[PDB]
């Protein structure tokens, strides 16, 4: 038993991590087969960063402007590209570390593994979610655009969050690894804004459902509710709407702990409505909304 | 900016679980060069967990009785000893992707990254602390014994902590990899409980200087303690003492900030007698204390 925010097990990752540099600018990059794909902001200098033309940036590079390192090894640039927010840089040797993978792009509410890295050395794993907003609560310095989000099924690493930027609210922004952003940014440095966060309510069901099973019950009550009314009472301290999909999502653990979802939902909103008033769930006293149905399956069951 | 639970990257570690198999009982081993270590009562039945004598059931194996796999390639296991509450298995292979790597044990109050395997197999990395009281609050099911808990200084991995046990509030107990158990915990199925714990101060305080350096600061003051007259108060709330030596371990973060040590204590002293009252610091509504001066310089500067 027990319940901790868990990351997927980076090696994986971790041999597919370089250092890009061209001019004065050193970023990380992922290389797979004979791709090496990096933000495009790499080829950026300080007087271009307000307004950049990046067709007009690119053009003026030519292979041998992109310094490219895996650990003491020089990879040799024979190709670029831009793709969207990305560059693809063609290198002359194909990672023999390269796994099985796929590119994916995530959903809000669902959740990935971060693989922070700094000058293409990895530095710590985390994990967190893609809020509503399209935002991501990251921990980043100087340095990290590169760095990438993933998740593991079997033997397949999925790769779906590249980061490039922080806003002034301390929150992260990026894109999948086709180089589409997440949400409504643009990687010049114009004033951007986030939209307004909301709470991920089918994850927060599930979290409660992680207590129960860890022994925590105090919030549960005899009550039921139906989609409606709670739907109604979840608008008023915006948490998302609850689905008919959400609800089949719980059901596994609906099942596992013989607690119906609609009568978890009663204590959800006895709790918005009570506050926890000095109690705690699984070690917190705020309602935790990072961690899927999945990822609960996964950690209280295997 | 940001702050986040991080782990070290697992990959240097990965390599090294295998599977082990005594009879129907499988967990996980660490290899390391040509020598397999693993928790002992992998040679336990469920008639001897209650009592048993570990030279006794030792001396009635042989090798062929282990079945020990790294992936699908089996290892030859030619022979076996016991060091205290973990079993050494020599190997017919040295392990290819051995890291430099060295046995350390840790003291209360440090934190470690956890590899959680089942069946040889990574599953999830996390971080967590020893406790005063020598448990740790991790996520292990049933098979997780011998998952290790390690750290990472520079290129070398330092191995801390192997997985035994889960006690009765759900929180776990487990060896350094001599073998030799943190707390007062054996490896037998006895009523055994942990003492008391007690909040880590010195990591507390760690923690709101991670916060005042991510722009939380509504919880600082314009006043100051001493040690004594803030030790005075720790005691009542069940706080660690703090000593000189952590008002020194907290110097690089001090002058980050530009607050003093004695500073920050008179903010906790104040936070510990009236409360949050509804405030958040870095996302939580409780004092944290399981990041160390080094995890918030390592996050908050690099
Ligand atoms: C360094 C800043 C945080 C000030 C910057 N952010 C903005 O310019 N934000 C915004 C404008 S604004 O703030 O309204 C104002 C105009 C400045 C008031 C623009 C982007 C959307 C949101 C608002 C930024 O991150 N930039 C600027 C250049 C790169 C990218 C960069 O250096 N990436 C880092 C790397 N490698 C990773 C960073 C570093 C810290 N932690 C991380 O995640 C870039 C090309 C975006
Ligand atoms: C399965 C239990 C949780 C009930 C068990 N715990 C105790 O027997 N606790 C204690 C006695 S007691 O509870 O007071 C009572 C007498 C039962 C009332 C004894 C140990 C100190 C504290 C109290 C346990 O963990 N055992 C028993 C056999 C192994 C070890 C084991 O199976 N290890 C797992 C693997 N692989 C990893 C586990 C599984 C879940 N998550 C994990 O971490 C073992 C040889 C210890």
């Amino acid at each position: 038993s027990g319940f901790r925010k868990m990351a997927f097990p980076s090696g994986k990752v971790e041999g597919c991590m370089v250092q890009v540099t061209c001019g004065t600018t050193t970023l990380n990059g992922l290389w797979l087969d004979d791709v090496v794909y990096c933000p495009r902001h790499v080829i950026c200098t300080s007087e271009d960063m307000l307004n950049p033309n990046y067709e007009d940036l690119l053009i003026r590079k030519s292979n041998h402007n992109f310094l490219v390192q895996a650990g003491n090894v020089q990879l040799r640039v024979i190709g670029h590209s831009m793709q969207n927010c990305v560059l693809k840089l063609k290198v002359d040797t194909a990672n023999p570390k390269t796994p099985k993978y796929k590119f994916v792009r995530i959903q809000p509410g669902q959740t990935f593994s971060v693989l922070a890295c700094y000058n293409g050395s990895p530095s710590g794993v985390y994990q967190c979610a893609m809020r509503p907003n399209f935002t991501i609560k990251g921990s980043f310095l100087n340095g990290s655009a590169g760095s990438v989000g993933f998740n593991i099924d079997y033997d397949c690493v999925s790769f779906c969050y590249m980061h490039h930027m922080e806003l002034p609210t301390g929150v992260h922004a990026g894109t999948d690894l086709e180089g589409n952003f997440y949400g409504p940014f643009v990687d010049r440095q114009t004033a951007q804004a986030a939209g307004t966060d909301t709470t991920i309510t089918v994850n927060v069901l599930a979290w409660l459902y992680a207590a129960v099973i860890n022994g925590d019950r105090w919030f549960l009550n005899r009550f039921t509710t139906t989609l409606n009314d709670f739907n109604l009472v979840a608008m008023k301290y915006n948490y998302e709407p609850l689905t008919q999909d959400h609800v089949d999502i719980l059901g596994p653990l609906s099942a596992q702990t013989g607690i119906a979802v609609l009568d978890m939902c009663a204590s959800l909103k006895e709790l918005l409505q009570n506050g926890m008033n000095g109690r705690t769930i699984l070690g917190s006293a705020l309602l935790e909304d990072e961690f899927t149905p999945f990822d609960v399956v996964r950690q209280c069951s295997g």
